[PDB]
């Protein structure tokens, strides 16, 4: 096994409800899981990622827990923020979920180089931004990008934070179970992606705001 098929992180093993819904809580876990990765790479350099990440897990689940049998789904937790006209409140699990959603298309993009045989960290997290998240940012935060491209792993330090047991990534196996996980959590992760951006879509709910 891999780091993307192990418990609640695979995007694969969420099942949709009725009406394509994707649900709340097991979402938000396959978010979370990416964060002690991340603390496994760099626990300074790569915090305003974490605290990006768990900050936007933090403000859907404060509207989840609300009305749990309400809000089984993301859909259903947006729609009723549009229809009480709170969308735009600050904190809002909508603001927050457009967030999560930019962030997982990058963390796609940069998957996808890995996936497809990049073995330049830097080269891979570079083209995924230009593509992704770049639009969504001003000088300063490019700028901040910039810093934690320069601090990015080796190939070997970042599979090496993949792995289920020390040492799995000296093995063959390894590599293919790596192409046996990323080839379920990426498809799975861009339906999920392309579902949300309807939404998003279709309700004007796509912000032309930079940060
Ligand atoms: C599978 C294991 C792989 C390990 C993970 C490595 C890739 C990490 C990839 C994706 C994780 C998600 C990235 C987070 C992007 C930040 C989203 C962003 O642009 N958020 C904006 C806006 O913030 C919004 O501001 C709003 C108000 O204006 C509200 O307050 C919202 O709540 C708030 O979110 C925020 O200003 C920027 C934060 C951080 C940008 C730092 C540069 C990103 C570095 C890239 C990752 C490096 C990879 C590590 C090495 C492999």
């Amino acid at each position: 096994p891999t780091f993307f098929s192990t418990m609640n992180t695979s995007f694969s093993d969420i099942e949709l409800l009725e009406d394509s819904g994707i649900p709340t809580e097991a979402f938000l876990a396959s978010c979370y899981a990416v964060v002690p990765v991340l603390d496994k790479l760099g626990p300074t350099v790569f915090a305003p990622v974490k605290m990006d990440l768990v900050g936007n897990i933090k403000k859907v689940n404060q509207k989840y827990i609300t009305n749990k049998a309400k809000f089984t789904t993301l859909q259903k937790i947006v729609l009723h923020e549009v229809e009480a006209d709170v969308a735009q409140v600050r904190n809002s699990a909508t603001e927050a979920l457009l967030w999560l959603k930019r962030g997982l298309k990058f963390l796609k993009g940069f998957l996808t180089e890995v996936k497809n045989g990049e073995k330049d960290i830097q080269t891979a997290l570079n083209n995924a931004y230009g593509k992704t998240l770049r639009q969504h940012h001003g000088w300063v935060v490019r700028g901040v990008f910039a810093l934690a491209l320069r601090a990015a792993p080796s190939y070997e330090d970042f599979v090496a934070a993949l792995t289920v047991k020390e040492g799995d990534h000296q093995k063959e196996a390894f590599s293919i179970g790596m192409q046996r996980d990323l080839s379920l959590y990426l498809p799975a992760m861009e339906k999920q992606l392309a579902i949300l951006d309807t939404l998003y879509e279709v309700h004007g709910l796509e912000s032309d705001e930079v940060v």
